[PDB]
């Protein structure tokens, strides 16, 4: 399938180049997958996600997004027209409150609910979990994203947006999770964008259109923009049955597009995720 004028960070993790506008995919499109989103909620009447998703689970008086950020990577996870996995189940899970913030206790909460209930969900072609949050490093949290993880879901987690070595986030540092970083249009690490060795892969992060509460739209930047490109992209490629949830990250590593960022410092992964598809 081919959309065109898409959102170039969808443009770009099925190309070779930078500075295209189509994105080119199977049309299978994660259908068969589901998508955890742990953040601040779902819209999930939008309409661009046209019944697929929904709210399993809130820590607060609502489970609706009162922010947009949790729409937001919703959206670019699976929305029709700004997401990489367009037929995936969206599943939304409220653990950040309407001002984005939520404690540790909480998050870490939510991720052992998502390892639970997923057996509670039809998701034959496998689980992922977005993670577009973190703060400063925690072994608690580390482990609950490692727990997670281990359960049998992909678990995509935001490097973190201070310009710094992602080693004293989390859960950007824990090892067996994959941490995101985030990329512009033209191939350059995003300004923002935490660096160092515990990263695993760059993703569109520097521009992102995609969903809005109040059945809208946004460009916003982050690598909580960049970390759903690669939980979708991991749906996408579960559902094509070319990797699994505890090989995704690796499977995606092993194919991104290499060496083609610029400003990656010495030490840290220059690679792009790619989902090498041949229309
Ligand atoms: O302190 C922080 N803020 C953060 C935001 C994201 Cl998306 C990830 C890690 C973080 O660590």
């Amino acid at each position: 399938a081919a959309q065109t004028n898409a959102p170039w960070g969808l443009a770009r993790i099925s190309s070779t180049s930078p500075g295209t506008s189509t994105y080119y995919y199977d049309e299978s499109a994660g259908q068969g997958s589901c998508v955890y989103v742990i953040d601040t909620g779902i819209e999930a009447s939008h309409p661009e996600f046209e019944g697929r998703a929904q709210m399993v689970k809130t820590y607060y008086y609502s489970s609706r997004d009162g922010n947009g950020h949790g729409t937001h990577c919703a959206g670019t996870v699976g929305s029709r027209t700004y997401g990489v996995a367009k037929k995936t189940q969206l599943f939304g899970v409220k653990v950040l409150d309407d001002n984005g913030s939520g404690q540790y206790s909480t998050i870490i909460a939510g991720m052992d609910f998502v390892a639970s209930d997923k057996n509670n969900r039809n998701c034959p072609k496998g689980v992922v979990a977005s993670l577009s949050l973190g703060g400063g490093y925690s072994s608690s949290v580390n482990s609950a994203a490692a727990r997670l993880q281990s359960s049998g879901v992909m678990v995509a987690v935001a490097a973190g947006n201070n310009n710094a070595d992602a080693r004293n986030y989390s859960p950007a540092s824990e090892p067996s999770v994959c941490t995101v970083g985030a990329s512009d249009r033209y191939d350059r690490r995003s300004s923002f964008s935490n660096y160092g060795s515990v990263l695993d892969i760059f993703g569109p992060g520097t521009d992102i259109l995609s969903t809005w509460i109040g059945g809208s739209t946004r460009s916003i930047s982050g690598t909580s923009m960049a970390t759903p490109h690669v939980a979708g992209l991991a749906a996408y490629l579960m559902t094509l049955g070319k990797t699994t949830a505890a090989s995704a990250c690796r499977y995606i590593a092993d194919t991104a597009n290499k060496g083609d960022l610029s400003n990656i410092p010495f030490g840290t992964v220059n690679l792009l995720a790619y989902n090498n598809y041949q229309a």
